[PDB]
């Protein structure tokens, strides 16, 4: 009589979603440069600092208070 097949497959990462995952690796892949990058923050390229997020929140506490 016949017997169930033993076919096996995998779920390789071949989708766009996986692409985002590589972005996370970029932070660690460029973590060393990040240090030297913040050093020249006074080069007029500090208009994208992450801390800006915590600042704007302070300037606009309305969003924090009940709405």
């Amino acid at each position: 009589t016949p017997i169930e097949s033993h076919q096996v497959e995998k779920r390789k990462c071949n989708t766009a979603t996986c692409a985002t995952q590589r972005l996370a690796n970029f932070l660690v892949h460029s973590s060393n440069n990040f240090g030297a990058i913040l050093s020249s923050t006074n080069v007029g390229s500090n208009t994208y600092g992450k801390r800006n997020a915590v600042e704007v929140l302070k300037r606009e506490p309305l969003n924090y208070l009940p709405l």
